[PDB]
């Protein structure tokens, strides 16, 4: 992957919309600062030059932030009418200024993020609480789109809201590669939550020297809200017809769960206050989307703890173990139920038990084969057998997702439980330098089961002791 | 005492006015000093005309209203009442602002959400209301199951005393209270010794009833608090509800030694404090709660696989060690009997064969449709304080349809001192000063979890029995 290279941290340089000036902790002096610094602050506050009153008024309060626990830093700079916001990268201190929006109220602002919290806390749906978040920013910021995006397993990602004026084309219900959004892109925006590029042809404002005095190495501009982007993703918005961005990182338990993604046709900046509110509404989404994906999975593991319960009762309480699983039409129906199965096979050597929809016999004898080849410490799944073993595409319709399962220490007792192919239509807009269309992609899906739950393989990874200790 | 209703008390505080409408916007009712607030003569039966954005909002989903009237340098606040339309109006709060506000939100919530201890959120939270509402003392309060408070965190200027760690009657806020609390999450007395301002008519034309002023903000409260406020050596009082899942969980309750009021924004602010903090505690609780089912699920399995693995169904629960110490650990307990007629078998600490049979027989006359728990069995059976040291926590459970078979675990008291600032065994009290106790014969509380482990293992048992 030659994607993934590019060190988009340190790149040396700023966006045209503000200035950067680096302080060294101990006596407060210009280690490093943008070209264009002389443009905003006013001043002849060069390379060496320590800061006073007379440079930076807010240096009292500045340096009682350095010494507090507190991680970022703002002072509103009345006198150049400027936002000054700092954070700390070790022994520096990295100072970014741009010019303080006027004409936003607070208390609109306010009253905004007081109805999506009030009502993100009244239990919604999933999507109606994606969607009406999407809206609050697209409102807020005032963006041609505004949609929310839900990354998978393969870091793909699903456009699962959106809000327009309809100046930019409709995204919602498509989905993107992986290589869209690089793993480095991924990792600093589960850590720097917000990034905001107000035009897209903006030229590069170099920040000089390139190398740091006091710790001889480039400056780590992870947190830099000015850090110039990636030339590679500047083209792809060029590409898409979209000449300002803004992105809101949606983290849950310390994952990168999705994003909220603005664009617009024309350049287009945003306020510090309202880059403000979208972190909060990102965050308030992000609580909510924890507790949905939580109490959600909570029912799902009580509901296959009922079911795990009954199936075990009925192992000890029959005469043959077997028959808690085979027994009756209601074990039989357990059986399935307990990882949302539509078939099951339990292997004993060379006597099977096929319940509900299964491929044959001779079909499953040659799949454990397979299985056999294979390292198993826990339990194989997949909901793509094709794609592991294309022999078992001939039997898609009925197993194209299975999980596996060895139910002994020597071989030749299993059991597997089945689930059909479902067919879906997946609309790309692109394909598997960036690419210049995003053109509806389509493609059928085959071959590819419903995905298998965590509670559900959780469930079957219990039974397996279970079975496996009957056994012995 | 939990009689008297608080809801309908017919008078406002002086810090505001209140003003019913019915829509052709007509004064039903309005507190006797409305006349000095908004200026006008607006009587009785008068139709509200311009010189007498709300009407829009009638018409609208929006449950609050929110005007600032600038001109008058007044803040108006309507609710709607079913037919009617309470309206409070006070003093606009000045120099405040709602960029610094949200500011202070922002920083919270990212907090909150970057997965600190429970304790950790909870004083983060009391320390900030402390800083926007600038009261002596912000406390947070977590209620138990008997409704009990004890003090979790804390923030003041040191003016009065610190209540961290005390427990608080349960009697302290009654039941009404309680009630209300948890569908108006919000209360503010800026002064103890304010006179009632009266509502006049006493009874409403369009609803021939006493005005229901559950969310008035301006509702006048009990006596008998404004005493227990006296006594505290409080002026000034606002509580904010913390409800999680529909349930009040707690209270962040702040103090004042001297009269003090706060703006409308300030008390929006508190109230969002307390939802992102009620998330939180809905997040901690839950994923605590989600590790532990998994934990005795494990258990279960192990327990489930032995019973039905071995020759004689009971060994797959006292069998072996690790069998024995599984049986335990099911419900975290310290002991088990597992009683099948005259077959006792007593597991890690118990109390006497002769002890248990004695409370088997106790047990029998109490109908037992789930499981019998308790984390006080003394409270309920006194005469099993004797063994108290073994088993002051019992979860009893009949392991048959037929009679003389159970699986009873077993939990030690834990004495614990219980510092309550004031003797909690109608007017209010005088003294607050730290009243301690030693508390006995009571163990450790079940967790849901625990009993739920429970409830499973018994259909499990009762169904080999079968
Ligand atoms: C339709 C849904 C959607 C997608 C798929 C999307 C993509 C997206 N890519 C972004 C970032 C980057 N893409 C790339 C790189 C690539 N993107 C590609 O498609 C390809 C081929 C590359 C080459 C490695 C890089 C390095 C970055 C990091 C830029 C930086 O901050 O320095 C970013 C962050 C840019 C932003 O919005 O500020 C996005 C967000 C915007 N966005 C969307 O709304
Ligand atoms: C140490 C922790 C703590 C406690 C224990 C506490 C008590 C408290 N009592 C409150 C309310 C009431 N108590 C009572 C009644 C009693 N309080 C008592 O102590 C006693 C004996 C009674 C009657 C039996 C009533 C009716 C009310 C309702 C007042 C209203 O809403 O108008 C209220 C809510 C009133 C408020 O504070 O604004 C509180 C909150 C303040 N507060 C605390 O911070």
């Amino acid at each position: 992957d030659s994607c993934g290279a590019e060190p988009i941290h340190i790149p040396g340089a700023i966006q045209e919309h503000g200035a950067l000036l680096v302080l060294s902790a101990r006596e407060f002096s210009v280690v490093q600062a943008s070209d264009n610094l002389a443009n905003y602050i006013g001043v002849d506050l060069p390379i060496g030059a320590v800061a006073t009153e007379a440079n930076l008024p807010f240096i009292s309060v500045l340096s009682a932030w350095y010494s507090g626990e507190e991680s970022n830093f703002r002072y509103a700079w009345a006198e150049k009418k400027l936002d000054v916001s700092a954070h700390r990268s070790g022994t520096l201190v990295i100072l970014e200024v741009e010019k303080a929006g006027v004409g936003e109220s607070a208390e609109k602002l306010m009253g905004e993020l007081t109805s999506l919290a009030k009502y993100l806390n009244s239990a919604p749906s999933l999507e109606d609480a994606l969607f009406r978040t999407a809206q609050l920013v697209s409102s807020i910021s005032g963006h041609d789109r505004t949609l929310i995006y839900d990354f998978g397993l393969d870091w793909s990602g699903h456009v699962v809201a959106e809000a327009g004026s309809g100046a930019l084309p409709s995204y919602l219900g498509l989905r993107f590669p992986a290589g869209d959004i690089p793993p480095q892109a991924r990792q600093l925006y589960t850590i720097n939550r917000l990034r905001m590029i107000p035009d897209v042809d903006y030229k590069p404002v170099p920040i000089r020297p390139e190398v740091n005095a006091e710790t001889g190495a480039v400056l780590d501009m992870s947190f830099s809200q000015l850090r110039s982007v990636s030339p590679v993703h500047l083209e792809y918005m060029r590409n898409m017809g979209t000449a300002a961005s803004m992105s809101v990182s949606i983290v849950v338990n310390g994952a990168l769960w999705g994003l909220i993604a603005c664009h617009h046709a024309t350049p287009h900046s945003v306020s510090l206050a309202v880059r403000e509110a979208c972190d909060f509404a990102a965050q308030l989404l992000s609580m909510r989307i924890a507790m949905e994906q939580s109490s959600q999975d909570a029912s799902r593991r009580v509901e296959l703890g009922h079911i795990q319960a009954r199936l075990l009762k009925g192992m000890a309480a029959a005469e043959k173990w077997v028959d808690g699983l085979l027994g009756g039409e209601g074990e039989r129906e357990d059986l399935l139920k307990q990882v949302g199965a539509d078939g099951a096979a339990l292997v004993l050597g060379d006597d099977y038990e096929l319940v509900g929809n299964t491929p044959s016999r001779e079909q499953v004898e040659e799949l454990i084969l397979w299985l056999g080849e294979r390292e198993i410490a826990d339990v194989f799944a997949t909901d793509n057998l094709a794609g592991n073993y294309p022999t078992a595409a001939a039997y898609a319709s009925v197993a194209s997702g299975i999980i596996a399962m060895r139910v002994s220490e020597l071989h030749g007792s299993w059991l597997i439980w089945f689930r059909p192919e479902v067919i879906k239509t997946v609309r790309w807009g692109g394909d598997p330098h960036p690419r210049k269309s995003f053109e509806i992609w389509k493609e059928q899906l085959r071959n590819t089961s419903f995905p298998w739950s965590e509670p559900e393989l959780a469930a079957a990874r219990e039974l397996r002791g279970a079975i496996i200790g009957i056994v012995l």
